[PDB]
DNA sequence: TTTAACTTTCGGAAATCAAATACACTAATATTAAAACGCGGGGGACAGCGCGTACGTGCGTTTAAGCGGTGCTAGAGCTGTCTACGACCAATTGAGCGGCCTCGGCACCATGTGACTTAT
């Protein structure tokens, strides 16, 4: 059953209490964001613990956001989200747009 | 062995008491700018639909993610020690606007001497 797996696969990461992103994926990727926005000579070390606030502070707005931008989706009458629906979504939250 | 609560005080705060404005509202008033009744309207937003479509839906072979050792070192956090730097006091100013004065210049009465005159 493609909806049934897919609903209760919703459920179980909607319940599920713990982050979900790819880790050494995400670390990177802050490491290298520090190592762009640092220069030349000042360099900066990241421990465990501030990747970790990090990676939570992301997830909570993302999955926030996904909910409203899912829900400018389910308000267009349809249920793809896409550029122009979300952009707006975030962009009616205000910040960063 | 180090983070508290006894205390032992005290001198600015936070009450009080008071009267000095002064402002809010509770309110007459004719006007009069906007309200709100009242019928079409365009216009549009939704019913219904074909078929194109686009993101899932479904398999194969990859790829990275995740461990799992292997350092090693860059800072963490801590400096034990020397000031500097700023928090206080005050003096060390000052300028601005009232205060006295004090300049000189008027109007007015005093004082002496040169005529002259006269009775010495």
């Amino acid at each position: 059953t493609p909806s049934e797996l897919a609903l209760y696969e919703i459920r179980k990461y909607q319940r599920s209490t713990d982050l979900l992103i790819s880790k050494i994926p995400f670390a990177r990727l802050v490491k290298e964001v520090t190592d762009e926005f640092t220069t030349k000579d000042q360099d900066l070390r990241w421990q465990s613990m501030a990747i970790m606030a990090l990676q939570e502070a992301s997830e909570a707005y993302l999955v926030g956001l996904l909910e409203h931008t899912n829900l400018l989706a389910l308000h267009a009458k349809r249920i793809t989200i896409m550029k122009k629906d979300m952009q707006l979504a975030r962009r009616i939250r205000g910040q960063f747009i």
